[PDB]
């Protein structure tokens, strides 16, 4: 619920707050709350492989968190961009039918 | 977030659980969780006029809760079905721009 909420609500206020601030004391607190909601979200759902992997890239090259992973996300979902490679997957058809569908739900859920 | 979640997720499992149970030990716990999520929701957002009003209808005629209001919701939103009656509204254009839009967001958000 609130993961979807934060994702939906961020797409408008990122460009504004990035361009505008503090001239826009609207988007800034909005994205602040959105980040807090994200923290609510993965407080129970653990992180993805990209996250610790970016921990690492930041680790050796002193790169800050937050953008190191931001350089990765793309290929990451392309790794998830799979129809049915049953090479190493475990218990696939139990609770997680297919990530692709989930992503598409996100897409149309933005109306993208 | 989770209000939208419960609303979205209920529309499928109500007809099934109503028709099927206990033959369907899927929809029943699903709607159970949905109700719990609803309780999460209005735990901070207070009730609507229909709710206490249905409290009353149940009160005099010994009618059970849950269906008394269920006989009302229709006209209720038709009461909210207003473009701009500034007859008794207070502080309208502050945080709540228009309920109609919110309802339409629900509609397309179901894809209705």
């Amino acid at each position: 619920g609130q993961a979807l909420q934060a994702l939906k609500m961020l797409k408008e206020y990122l460009p504004s707050s990035y361009a505008n601030g503090a001239k826009d004391p609207i988007a800034r607190e909005k994205v602040h709350n959105a980040a807090t909601i994200a923290g609510i979200a993965f407080a129970n759902a653990f992180l993805g492989v990209c996250h610790s992997m970016a921990h690492k890239i930041g680790a050796e090259f002193h790169l800050p968190h937050g953008l190191a992973n931001a350089l990765l996300i793309a290929n990451v979902v392309r790794y998830n961009a799979n129809d049915n490679p049953t090479k190493q997957t475990a218990f696939s058809q139990y609770d997680r039918p297919q990530a692709r569908r989930r992503y598409a739900e996100v897409a149309d859920h933005l109306g993208l």
